[PDB]
């Protein structure tokens, strides 16, 4: 039941959703080893995911959150990069979406910094880079990442560096406490907990 709909480049919605995309690249501390050495990307194209029976599962459990929250489903936007994309567009997220190692526990990982999700399109740690050519900063092939809505609720707070939520929250947050320049990351413990809302077609620039 899912429908994509291309977003214009003229389309106010297509400008805030790539200015959200570039403008959260940061450096890594692995140099570029899983994500690839870039400071920006070519957006290539970025369409709406419409999923009705998705977006009322998300819009349920939303719900249920807020009423636990003092009416607050305290939502962000947050990128997600994984190898399975095309499966959460169709089905949404679930148990088979999450990071069973990481290290906030076995949950599914949002960031705030596009270039983190990044590290994550081609699998863990990159896992051997693109398809075509086993290279994880490819700059010919093209990269997926999906710009998602998503219900935090009451967020255990961790300072640092599928399972249940730490009992009374809704989620976890990964503060960094090293990297003054890192934006947090954030674990969500149910599929239904997040909407996939944007898909973003994409390639990594080479430096100049
Ligand atoms: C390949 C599997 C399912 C194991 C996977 C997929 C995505 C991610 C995940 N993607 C993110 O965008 C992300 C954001 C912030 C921190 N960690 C992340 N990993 C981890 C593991
Ligand atoms: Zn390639």
């Amino acid at each position: 039941g899912t429908i994509l709909i291309d977003l214009s480049p003229d389309d106010k919605e297509f400008q805030s959703v790539e200015e959200e995309m570039q403008s959260t690249v940061r450096e890594h501390r692995d140099g570029g080893h899983a994500g690839g050495i870039f400071n920006r990307y070519n957006i290539l194209k970025i369409q709406k995911v419409c999923n009705k029976k998705l977006w009322e599962r998300y819009t349920h459990r939303r719900k249920e959150v807020s009423e636990e929250n003092h009416n607050h489903a305290n939502e962000r936007m947050l990128f997600h990069g994984s190898p399975f994309v095309n499966a959460i567009i169709h089905k949404g997220f679930d148990e088979r979406h999450a990071y069973i190692g990481g290290m906030f526990g076995a949950g599914i990982y949002f960031a705030e910094n596009s270039s983190k999700s990044n590290q994550y399109v081609y699998g863990i740690g990159g896992g051997t880079g693109c398809p075509v050519h086993k290279d994880r900063s490819c700059y010919i092939c093209h990269r997926q990442l999906l710009f998602c809505r998503v219900t935090l609720g009451k967020s255990f707070l961790q300072f640092s560096a599928m399972a249940h939520s730490p009992p009374g929250h809704h989620s976890v947050t990964g503060r960094p406490s090293v990297n003054g320049l890192a934006l947090a990351e954030y674990v969500i413990y149910r599929g239904e907990q997040a909407y996939p809302e944007y898909l973003i077609t994409y390639q990594i620039m080479r430096p100049e």
